[PDB]
């Protein structure tokens, strides 16, 4: 009954980023009563002596995306992370809730409407997509943006 | 004819659009495939996004050009949609660089989530001339082997 | 006495790109009478059974950049290639001639003046940098752009 | 004091600027280093470019944060300038992904052009806490070993 957010990000690949950037985002989401599924913690911390470990991580992330209610995708970087992008496309196709996070002020784009490749916004409305687009950790709990509105009906 | 959506970044560069895509299209068409190439098939940005999304919904498989470090973010979104929609999945990379978070695969392990654990290499093409190989997955998919 | 251009690019990493995109660029430069040093052909085609081969390639590229008269840097991609970027910085610091090539229409930038990271343009003039910036292979031989002007005095 | 130019992409992200850079600065400052961090030290775009270029000309060494796939293109330009200007060169990467064209190095081989053939690993730091190691190159450079 508690809504589940899959927190897709590249922050687990860097020690500093994993330790310092992910917990404030997890906490902002948990403070809204969300059950946060963070895949590096949930799925990558495995026995890497097993020949099949990478396949198993992929399948676990896949199943989590299928079972979540929404994705909160950290799309920082030039370009955004290729694994996050796969998960985002999965979420779009599965009609999950979609929320994007980018506090990187660079633009990496093929168009004038969006700060990123237009296909990242294919699951968002033509008008008002900005309401689903978070540019700071402090913005996540805003009652005037889409994540909070989704939680309150 | 089976329909392949040819996802790539090659339309972003004038020279690459002109020279890199037609050999790939020709290779696919020689297997009897109807190729949907989105730069040719294409406010305007939202419309392109919806057109590409509908093409992925309506294809039978995706042939994803995943060259680059990292692979193209738009192609990745389409690959994820294809995986979730149970489309056939084929990957192409003739870029010899590694851009990876693991030792099993040459790329980020999530890109292979739609492929089997054993024999994923059969779906992974590393030259244009490999596309027609009757030992690899595209041929087998077209003929029911 | 013939001027030497170091042709920095990522096109050698892809079979199709190496075979199809590089030769028309080499030919456009050679048609201007330039001696073209293309590092994948010059330096990477080595005995890779030698433990030191990667070190030797790096040193050979380094020496070529030191000995060239100018760099023609293919800065396609989002972002541009990290090895090309190192060579570009080397060329800037060594007061070589600088010419940039990008026919990729995407923008990958931290600013409103330039289509790329502003630091790529640090070796070019504040006003008129566009004269050193080529957006098509057909433009390379233009007598109104900087490469041709450099060759003719 | 020896002057280190701390080249990084971390100023591009609000959270990364706030949380990632100060621990690195602190680690360097504990070795007695004067740290030049360009986002803090900074038409406007050309002026930033010239300021960064002069800082690299005037530093004694560069400490280049080369996280990401690929590493940041601006950092790479500064690294190349530092190599050509005979500055001391130190690399930092706590990103465990490989983005490379070879098997010897974890990154594109050209990034290591300013480092020796044997012992380049001594100049390559893979955690913040490694920065102070008295067995690695930064310490030795500061003390003449």
């Amino acid at each position: 009954k508690r809504k589940i957010i899959y927190l897709a990000s590249p922050y687990g690949f860097s020690q500093q980023q994993k330790t310092l950037l992910l917990p404030p985002i997890v906490r902002a989401l948990e403070a809204l009563g969300i059950e946060v599924w963070e895949p590096f913690a949930r799925n990558n911390q495995i026995d890497f002596s097993q020949a099949d470990w990478a396949y198993r991580v992929a399948q676990a992330d896949l199943q989590d995306v299928k079972n979540c209610d929404g994705i909160f995708a950290v799309v920082n970087g030039t370009p955004p992370d290729e694994g996050v992008m796969v998960e985002l496309g999965m979420a779009i196709a599965l009609n999950k809730a979609i929320f994007l996070f980018r506090d990187d002020f660079r633009r990496c784009s093929d168009n004038e409407r969006y700060p990123l490749n237009l296909m990242l916004f294919a699951g968002l409305p033509e008008i008002g997509w900005e309401n689903y687009y978070y540019t700071s950790v402090d913005e996540i709990q805003s009652h005037d943006k889409a994540l909070y509105k989704w939680l309150t009906g």
